[PDB]
C-alpha cells in the first residue's frame, strides 16, 4: 500500500517507527528520538529522521558520507549519501527524504536543484532544532541525548553562526552551584547577582582540577557561579560565542579578572598595587622573560601565587592540546604569554617581599622565586622546561625546612 | 632502443638514473641512492631501486612498478616489499612469474616471496653500503631512522642486519649520531648490560635522575628520544651478546663491586625501616619501596615494573589517548647516601606519626614522580603541599 514515511506522524507506533530504524540502519537497539514532517508550498516533500541511541562513529573525516539520509524523489530511491542536504554536523541523523518536485539530471546551469536543496537544507536543520528544543523540556531524557552528541552541539556553534543563539541555548556545564549536575545557559543567569556584567567558566581537563583550581579561589569566596568547561571542543566554542542573552563570557585563566568593587575594594587593592609593585618588578627580573608582567592577584585567596595567560592569546589549555597534537604530526613546535600573578594577603608572599627587599641578589630569594614560579606552572596546567631543574630546587627548599648541614 | 632498467649497471650515469627516477616519480630532485641488479636461477629477473632524497608521505602498500619480460603490469604490489620499505620507488622485471593463478597454485606466492626476500636483502645491502660514508648516511638516517626502528620490530629475521644501521645520541657523544658497535668497544668487560634512556628530549634525559651513578661510574648511556624507541627496545633483546636494560626499569644490575654491595647491603637493612614506612604513608600509590642502587645527587626517583608501561609509554598512549577519549606499575627507589633519606629515617624512627613526616613522603613522592616523566594527580594539591613546605623552610 503506503511506505512508512507517507503514513503521518500521530498515526504511527513508536515501535514501528523502530522497526523501521532498525531495518534502515541496522542498528540492534531501537532509535532514541523521531522527528517526521511534511511541506508543502512552491515545494512539496516529506522527511522522516531518526536520532540512533549510540553516537556513531567519526568516519575516518573521510567525508565520504557526509549524511545517510536515504533520497527518494516521488517515492523512489536515489542516493544513501547526500552532500548537500544536510549540514556536516548533523551526519548522524538517520532516516529518509521523498521530494515531489526536485530536478534530478542537471548540469552547472541549472543552479535551481541546489536552490531546492538549500531550502530542503534549511527545513531540515530547523525541524531538527525543534526536535532537540523539544526534547530539552524532559531533563532527564535529554541527558541521554546530550550525553552522546555534546561535541556535535559545541560543532554547529561555531560552524552556523546563523543559527548560533538557537544551538547555545541548548548548551549544558557543570558549574560550582550545580556540584553534580548539568546546568543550561538560561539558569546560570536566573541565579546571577544584579550588577554582574559576565559569565565566568574555567578551562581544564578534569573538574577536580578546575574546581579545586586556584584561578577560582577569590570567585568562589565572591559567591559566584564559575562553569566548568573540560572538553577539547570547549576551547574552540567559546572562540565564537560571544555572548548568550546580553552576558559576555570570560576566562578566570586569563589576566585582567574583572570583579565587582564593593565599599572600593580597588582602594585596598590599589593599595597592595603600590606596596608590593616593588616585589613586582624584582620577579619580574629574576626570571627576565620567562614571564611577560608580574602583578598583585585580585583572585587568589589560599594559595600564594598563580600562572594566567594573555588575553588575546593561547591558554594553558590551548597550549596543553596542541603540543599534545603536534607528538602526532612530527613537527617542531614553532611559535602564549604568562601572567603571573601574587597574593599580597598570603604569609609566603609577604615574608617573600622582606628578604627580597633586604637583599634581591641573595641566591636564597632568587631560588625562591624560581620555585615558586615553577610550582605555580603546575598549578596553572603547564608542562615544565627541565622537570630535574625543579626537582633539584625543591630539594634544595626540603633542605632549608629542616637541617641544612 | 632497450629499456633502461635491462641495460647493464655502470654503463649508466647518474645522471641517466636521475632522469629515470624523475621520471618514475615526478620528484623534482634526483634520487638519493640507487640499488640494480640482476638475478639467474629457478628465478629469472631484474631490479632497479630509488631511495627518494625526501621522505614521502606514505593505502598504497609500495609504488614499485611491475614488468614481467618487460611489459607493465601493475604499481601498488601488496606482497612484493615489507611495509616498512614503502619508500623506495622503481620497477622489477621478471621473467618466469605467474600472473593469472587459481587460489590454489599459491606456486605464485612461492616466486614473490623469493624475490621479496631477494629484494629487501639489497637494499639492506644498500644500506651497509650507505653507513660508510658517515655525514652523507646522515643525510638518509635523518629521514628513514624511523623505518629502520619499524623493521626492528616486525622482520625478525633481519633484526640484526638491521640494528647494525641504528645510530642515537649517547652520553659520550655530545653532538654526533653513534652506532651499536662503537657502544660496545666502550664497555668495560665486567659490563654485562647495554644502558638506554626513554625520553622525549636530549637535554631532559641526559640531565636525568636515572643517569646519577652511572656516568659517575664512567658508563655511557644511549639517548632514545624518539618515540619510535619505545616500540623498537620492546623487540631489541640483546646486541652482540650484551643484553639491553632501561634505567626507568627496575631491577638495574650493574657490575658487581668490589665487594662494597655489602656497604650497599649494610645501606639496605639499615634504612629498611624507613622504607616499610614510606609504603605505608603511600597508600597504594606505589608497589614496593626499595633502596636505590643508582641514584647521587637524587634522593628518590621513581621506576617501573620490567613489564609494565614504562614512563614514557604512559605518557604518549595518554597523550593519544586524548583521540579515543578512551582514558586507559611504580616503585620508589631511595637514596641512601642522601642527608634527606637520613633525616627522614631519624624523624620516622622518632615519631612516625609526625604530619610533617606525612608530608614529607607526599611531597617526596610527588616530586619523584615529576622527575620520572608523569603527570600529577592533582597539581594543587601537591602545589599546597609544596607551598606548606615553603612555610615550614622559613616560619609558619
Ligand atoms: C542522477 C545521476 N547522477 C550523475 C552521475 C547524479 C547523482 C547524484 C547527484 C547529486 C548531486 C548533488 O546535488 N550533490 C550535492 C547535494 N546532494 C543532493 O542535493 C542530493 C544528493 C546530494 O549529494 C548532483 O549535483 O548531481 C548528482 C548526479
Ligand atoms: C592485470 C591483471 N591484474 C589486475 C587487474 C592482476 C595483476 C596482478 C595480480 C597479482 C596477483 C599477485 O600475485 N599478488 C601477490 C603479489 N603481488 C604482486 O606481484 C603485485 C601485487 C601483489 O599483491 C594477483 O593475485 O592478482 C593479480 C591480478
Amino acid at each position: 500500500t503506503k511506505p512508512i514515511w507517507t503514513r503521518n506522524p500521530d498515526d504511527i507506533t513508536n515501535e514501528e517507527y523502530g522497526e523501521f530504524y532498525k531495518s534502515l540502519t541496522n542498528d540492534w537497539e531501537d532509535h532514541l528520538a523521531v522527528k517526521h514532517f511534511s511541506v508543502e508550498g512552491q515545494l512539496e516533500f516529506r522527511a522522516l529522521l531518526f536520532v540512533p541511541r549510540r553516537a556513531p562513529f567519526d568516519l575516518f573525516e573521510n567525508r565520504k558520507k557526509k549524511n545517510n539520509i536515504k533520497l527518494y524523489v516521488r517515492r523512489v530511491f536515489i542516493m544513501d549519501n547526500c552532500e548537500e542536504l544536510i549540514p556536516e554536523y548533523l551526519n548522524f541523523i538517520r532516516g529518509v527524504v521523498d521530494s515531489e518536485d526536485l530536478p534530478l539530471n542537471i548540469s552547472r546551469e541549472m543552479l535551481q536543484q541546489s536552490k531546492i536543496l538549500k531550502v530542503i537544507r534549511k527545513n531540515l536543520v530547523k525541524k531538527c532544532l525543534e526536535l532537540f528544543t523539544e526534547l530539552a523540556e524532559d531533563k532527564e531524557n535529554y541527558k541521554k541525548f546530550y550525553e552522546q552528541f555534546s561535541k556535535n552541539i559545541k560543532l554547529g556553534i561555531h560552524e552556523d553562526s546563523q543559527n548560533r543563539k538557537k544551538l547555545s541555548e541548548l548548551l549544558r556545564y557543570y558549574t560550582s552551584a550545580s556540584g553534580d549536575e548539568m546546568v543550561s545557559l538560561k539558569d546560570y543567569c536566573t541565579r546571577m547577582k544584579e550588577n554582574q556584567k559576565h559569565i565566568y567558566y574555567i578551562t581544564g581537563e578534569t573538574k577536580d582540577q578546575v574546581a579545586n583550581s586556584a584561578f577560582v579561589e577569590r570567585l568562589r569566596k565572591h559567591g559566584l557561579e564559575v562553569i566548568y568547561m573540560i572538553e577539547p571542543i570547549d576551547e574552540y566554542c567559546v572562540q565564537q560565542l560571544k555572548e548568550f542573552e546580553g552576558k559576555t563570557l570570560v576566562s578566570v585563566t586569563k589576566e585582567g579578572l574583572e570583579l565587582p568593587e564593593d565599599e572600593e575594594e580597588k582602594k585596598k587593592q590599589e593599595e597592595k598595587k603600590t606596596k608590593f609593585e616593588n616585589l613586582c618588578k624584582i620577579m619580574k627580573d629574576i626570571l627576565e622573560k620567562k614571564v611577560e608582567k608580574v602583578v598583585v592577584s585580585n583572585r587568589l585567596v589560599t594559595s600564594p601565587c598563580c600562572i594566567v595567560t594573555s588575553t588575546y592569546g593561547w591558554t594553558a589549555n590551548m597550549e596543553r592540546i596542541m603540543k599534545a597534537q603536534a607528538l602526532r604530526d612530527n613537527s617542531t613546535m614553532g611559535y602564549a604569554k604568562k601572567h603571573l600573578e601574587i597574593n599580597p594577603d598570603h604569609s609566603i608572599i609577604e615574608t617573600l617581599r622582606q628578604k627580597a627587599e633586604a637583599d634581591k641578589n641573595d641566591k636564597s630569594v632568587k631560588d625562591l622565586v624560581i620555585l615558586l614560579y615553577e610550582t605555580a606552572l603546575l598549578s596553572s596546567g603547564f608542562s615544565l622546561e627541565d622537570p630535574q631543574t625543579h626537582a633539584n630546587r625543591i630539594y634544595r627548599m626540603i633542605k632549608l625546612g629542616l637541617g641544612i648541614d
